[PDB]
């Protein structure tokens, strides 16, 4: 098309052996490209959607094929290898004088050696998205694709010492790829885990051990939805219960299973919730409940069908009631609130890129707009999608599509934000296209809600 | 006239050799006179305007004469003598049994030995105000008066080690005559400096060396105006620039010339600014930008013609938007916001007179109403002038014209505030007289703005 | 000589048109040279000393000549011009394809545009030192060198508003060249000022205007010495007096002239002082007394003859008693104590280079060894000189002569310290040569004391 956004997206494309295989993170002129000249798997997802909806589906097919190939690459740090299923954080095309080849990062080159746990889950979801948008059922069912999914599921469904059906991760294992107190069981990983499992339920063949994987996938989905809906869910009713929990309860039939001390609960949470509002908490673990609202996990939980229809409503009500906090001058705030003062020091380790209301620490991210629009249509709240898109559209082009925005409400352009960030551009585009045709939402969302009050099914 | 204020103003007058030479700072019966029995040069400025607009020009003339003589006095502290162009802070009439004589304080008697830098600049502006109100051009031209102006310009245009066109001062060198972190290059000094130059530009005779002075003045004005307007000016656009600045930039052609670190931008300012608001920062120095709003300098910027017409508008826009912060229960707040807790300790040296939201540290000062009125009229916003005067007339008389008011909104009478403070009284009168005849503003302001987009002219 | 240090110093030499004119600040292989490839005037002083004591004096003669040429350079920022006497911070040799020329920085390129006020003062002291070292009395007495001295004196003795005979400067005006709360009247500037006046008194020719300067100089010196010694001097007796000062005292005949509130005296200083110890305060200003111990200013005050025989002993007594703090693992701690927590934030503007116990904020500086050794010799405390060198010798070569050390006791190598820092190397060399031959101290010191118990003489 003729729009500026379309053109930038066009010039972001990375070509391999004459074929388009992905998009760069950003096209910032002044700043050295550094790591951002690479194609990040998570960053590509919204790029892919734009292409899938525009009809040109080769680039997405190529990407899916090369990333599956990259899974096979030898990946080692100090003679230690991770599970074979691991997908990379990013990749770029490098060439010696003669020929071209793909160089990836699986965390071994990454800053703080963060592991891209979310990438393999996005890869599975992006595969489904390709399948539903195009109708091509052959690709996912090719042997190499079936094998790779099972490798991913082998990792995801690996055994634990723990009684939690959730996935244990170190800090910075997802979109937040720096130290932000999102270690242990962050919502985002658990929601993408659930969704990637729901995806696998569709894409997998019962042939061979296929029969066995679907049985594991199925059992884990039941436990995961139950665990997440029962223990992560926050609203006034639930908040009143927790507040009155007694400490140091021992046994099976007890209320305060995770030994959350009520005095630990922050003061801001009680005021913040509207009567009808609610959300899924950012984390849960031994003696820990992270009450910070995380946007992606909560929005995606609606789309994945993990949130009940009412829970989905109560999330959007909170968005309506705390519009200046969650959207403000630029949708969407990555999480709320920011860690401030000494809490910033301890939890981030004095990370100067995640100072309060900046970047991961409560910054405002354009890319999340597509999650937000998709979740709003699905909940029958288009007015909110219109307002969000209007707000973003009013600034991005003028501000050259910054990577992120800072401050309580997003007034500031991100402190170290790259300009011409691809998923900021693609974010707007994807949101407008969902707005134009709300049936496109179907490839990233699930028609039914696959949940229950029981731990099984 | 029969108004209560006129009578108090008239009883405030100081007589010398049977002649009216000035007005006392305050007439507090209960409090010890201390130094408030003296006549301060800056406190007299608003008193003078009352008289000028009424036609009683003798007292102003006499003041201007006696102060010019006072300049030529021998002032010394520990065998050190300052520039001979130094005007005193205050003077009183002392008499031995036999005869009357004039004793002055140039800072050698002052608390903390603070230098009255603003005083010599006020005298000039007052001198110009005498002309424009009266039409008498003989007093400015006199040999002594032209010499005194020159002596002042010798000081202000003294050579520096610094590359800043601004004036360097110690702490507490103007209306704020105490340690308030207004050391170095404070807005008030720079604005009064700029304004005194424009006045001198008109009052100077080209005869003799006058031409040499005229060109220096003309040169400095162009450099100064460029410096203030480009580096002190704050609005949202500018704030987004600074927040994204890079540290430790080196060389002639760089963005962050003064090495401001964005993490040091206080939290309050970004929410505080309205979309169309703006103001001049309180100070600028090496690695330092004081984002506190200072009223006098900002309002006097409008009057002096330093602020452009649009910039003037953005200052007045701020007042409407932050009316409760900047006016509240008593116009006008001297600066916003207050230094609090540990910041108050460090910056003021635990000064108990300046505790948070008191006195210089965010107090509300009745006198500043005349600045505010003059600028409101000049900017074509009479309604704001009206409301400010009403708020003041609502309390002043009943409160017995306190020197200042305290609190976030000036709800309290100043902790150690004098009652029957003369420039609170004169401040209200001048404002009302301005309101009756807006043309009177012209003798404290400049109709034209002497500025451009470069350092020359 | 054949020592490792002598060769590192040789490599550092900068050649202009086939002549040695100065030395680079550091020779770090890994770091980009940046501003350090230039020759800083202050950094060269110890380098110059090594060459004076070696016998090769032409580099120093050349340096004095080329820097005097620089003084004549046209220097401006935004159409504004400082005094002609301003000496630059640093200079470097630059070439076209075929021509060599000198490019200096007078502050217009400097980080935070800080003014090298100390540079012009060092220039004078060095010239005297050169003269005393060689015997060449033609150089200083040349008509260009008499003019340049006069231009510096013109700036330094410029007229003030203040009643303080000290020199008023912005923050970062000396060796500490960043925002560190050393604005106003920092000890170092006043001590270097005193020292530079004494040098001019020796250097200046009486014929022509020379006599006029000598009289201004003489009178200033008398005032300055009285001012510093009476108001900056800290000991237990003085502290007890100030602690009992009354606030807000007004007039000429008062104890608390500067309005120091006792509650603002830090807790650390009372315990820190030994009974017979004493030192000069870091700063004096309205309502302000900086009690931080500053090393250079205090050590140099001994050499310059500003400090009395007893004051000098008490200063060295303090060093002896607080050896762990002031010397620790690397002489000498640049100032004590470090600003911490919120005080670091406010005072430095969150400057990440001057975090607590790092760099200017209480770092340990090897270059100060030459000051300390020279002073310990002069005071008859050679044992202290031996010990300081011993400690320094123990690590400098192994650590590759870092720029500075960090920590409470300098245990850490400076966070962003350059290796092969020229004046760290020269620092150790100068100290050793002084030890080997103490009579050399005479060229950077004054044999006589020029201090009076009265303001005059």
């Amino acid at each position: 098309r003729e729009t500026e956004s379309w053109k930038l997206l066009e010039s972001s494309i990375i070509y391999y052996e004459g074929n388009p295989i992905g998009t760069v993170a950003a096209q910032d002129p002044e700043l050295a490209a550094l790591n951002y000249d690479q194609c990040f798997l998570r960053d590509f997802v919204p790029s892919a959607f734009v292409f899938l909806m525009d009809g040109q589906t080769d680039i997405v097919r190529n990407f899916l094929i090369e990333t599956l190939t990259l899974q096979s690459h030898e990946k080692e740090m100090d003679c230690f290898q991770p599970g074979a299923g691991l997908m990379p954080a990013s990749f770029k095309v490098e060439s010696d004088g003669s020929k071209e080849y793909l160089v990836a990062d699986f965390g071994e080159k990454a800053i703080a050696r963060v592991p891209p746990v979310d990438s393999c889950m996005w890869w599975i979801l992006l595969l489904r998205a390709y399948e539903k948008a195009t109708g091509d059922l052959t690709l996912a069912r090719e042997p190499k694709f079936q094998a790779g999914i099972k490798l991913i599921l082998d990792l995801c469904l690996a055994h634990r010492f723990s009684m939690y059906p959730t996935m244990l991760v170190p800090d910075g294992a997802f979109m937040i790829d720096r130290r932000m107190g999102v270690y242990e069981h962050p919502l985002e990983i658990q929601v993408l885990f659930y969704a990637a499992l729901r995806a696998a339920r569709e894409l997998l063949l019962p042939d061979g051990d296929g029969e066995q994987y679907l049985n594991k996938v199925h059992g884990r989905l039941g436990a995961l939805q139950y665990h997440i809906r029962n223990y992560y869910w926050v609203d006034l009713k639930r908040l009143r219960e927790i507040y009155r929990y007694k400490g140091n309860e021992f046994g099976k039939e007890i209320a305060n299973k995770f030994n959350i001390f009520s005095q630990s609960i922050p003061d801001w949470v009680i005021e913040w919730l509207p009567e009808k509002g609610g959300y899924l908490a950012g984390n849960l673990g031994p003696g820990r409940m992270d009450f910070r609202f995380f946007a992606l996990g909560n929005l995606m939980a609606i789309l994945a069908g993990l949130a009940s229809e009412e829970e989905s409503q109560r999330i959007m009500n909170l968005f309506a009631h705390r519009w200046e906090d969650l959207i403000g001058y630029m949708p969407v705030k990555i999480c709320y609130p920011a860690l401030q003062g000494l809490e910033w020091q301890i939890v981030t380790g004095c990370d100067p890129k995640n100072i309060p209301w900046s970047y991961h620490n409560g910054g405002n991210w354009p890319v999340l707009l597509w999650l937000f629009t998709a979740a709003a249509l699905k909940t029958g709240k288009v007015e909110l999608a219109h307002e969000a898109i209007a707000i973003a559209e009013g600034r991005l082009s003028n501000d050259k599509f910054p990577e992120y925005y800072d401050g309580n409400n997003g007034r500031l352009i991100g402190k170290e934000a790259r300009i011409y960030q691809t998923w900021s551009i693609a974010g707007l585009l994807v949101a407008k296209q969902f707005l134009a045709n709300p049936d496109h939402v179907e490839f990233i969302s699930f028609p039914d809600t696959f949940i229950g009050p029981g731990c099984s099914l």
